[PDB]
């Protein structure tokens, strides 16, 4: 029965230090906002108490944002109904948008993007954090550079934290404690779910088109019927310009069965993330149709989680 301190109605209210602005993203309300005493771009995010509990998120947002690859959190707040959680604003757009338009774009970059991402996947997991929400369009670029390390895992709603049955936090390697079995199940699914994101993610940068969707409009049926197959074209003309460790490591990272799924630690130890200098450099055959993509995604994540 510890105090958490993130139970907090202190004098200081949102509104009274920040200017809020439009809306921001596309299923958690976020605004974009000004700072009332040095005029810079934030990004907000609020949430309804009594809809939900964000003291999970936001806790996983302080010990976790040193991490340069994560969305810092920069305030928050608690006027008793909502919490006004203040992030970094997101100016350089969805990273797979940006991607997906730039012709020139090599497996040699292809694969830095990703080993960036998996770093940080890697490092939550091994602090038994899930994002269980890893999803194409919660990463993003916190500036135009281009560079990786302006590359952001943002949206930690879904996201939770490995404990005890008596509250401890423990990491998936200490096991002296004692953690319900479903528990240790499910975090073991769950960090499955985010490295099969990430194959969606790695699929889509390589082709040009969704894995188990090609528009927005494919029934829910069709697509869980593509994920449910486990099976997926890797010999298609958009195939034919991708080394063979691209297409082998695509088919580890969406196995359909979690268990002979690759890890995050894994991921980073095959050849196409360690020997990414051996690896083309030629633009990538691609298709050229990020809209149609970005509903393809959509309709894919409304299916999954039409439950
Ligand atoms: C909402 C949310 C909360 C905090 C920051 C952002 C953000 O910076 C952002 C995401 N997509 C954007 N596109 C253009 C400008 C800024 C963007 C967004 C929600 C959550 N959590 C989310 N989509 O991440
Ligand atoms: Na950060």
């Amino acid at each position: 029965h510890s105090i958490v301190q993130q139970l907090h109605r202190n004098s200081i209210q949102f509104t009274d230090g920040y200017e809020v602005k439009e809306d921001i993203g596309v299923y958690s309300v976020c605004k974009r906002c000004i700072h009332k005493a040095t005029n810079m771009e934030f990004a907000v995010k609020i949430i309804d108490k009594s809809k939900r509990d964000p003291t999970e998120e936001i806790e996983i947002l302080l010990r976790y944002g040193q991490h340069p690859n994560i969305i810092t959190l920069k305030d928050v707040y608690d006027d008793g109904k909502y919490v006004y959680v203040v992030t970094e604003l997101m100016k350089g757009g969805e990273l797979l948008d940006k991607i997906l338009r730039q012709k020139f774009f090599s497996e040699r970059e292809a694969s830095a993007v990703l080993f960036t991402i998996t770093k940080t996947v890697e490092y939550l997991h091994a602090q038994g954090v899930v994002h269980r929400d890893l999803k194409p369009s919660n990463i993003l670029y916190v500036d135009e550079s281009g560079n990786p390390e302006s590359i952001r895992i943002c949206d930690f709603g879904f996201a939770k934290q490995l404990r005890a049955e008596n509250g401890l936090l423990m990491t998936p390697c200490y096991t002296a404690n004692f953690v319900a079995p479903e528990v240790l199940e499910r975090q073991g699914y769950d960090a499955a779910c985010d490295i099969w994101s990430l194959g969606v993610l790695l699929y889509t940068m390589l082709t040009g088109y969704t894995p188990f969707a090609n528009g927005p409009d494919d029934t829910p049926e069709e697509i869980l019927a593509r994920i449910g197959s486990g099976k997926f074209s890797l010999s298609g003309g958009y195939w034919n310009s991708v080394s063979d460790t691209a297409k082998d490591l695509v088919s580890k990272m969406l196995h359909v069965d979690p268990h002979q799924r690759l890890t995050a630690a894994l991921v980073l130890r095959h050849p196409w993330i360690v020997h990414w200098d051996q690896l083309p450099q030629y633009q990538l055959n691609r298709q050229d149709a990020p809209h149609l993509v970005k509903g393809a995604m959509a309709a894919t994540y409304s299916a999954l989680n039409r439950n």
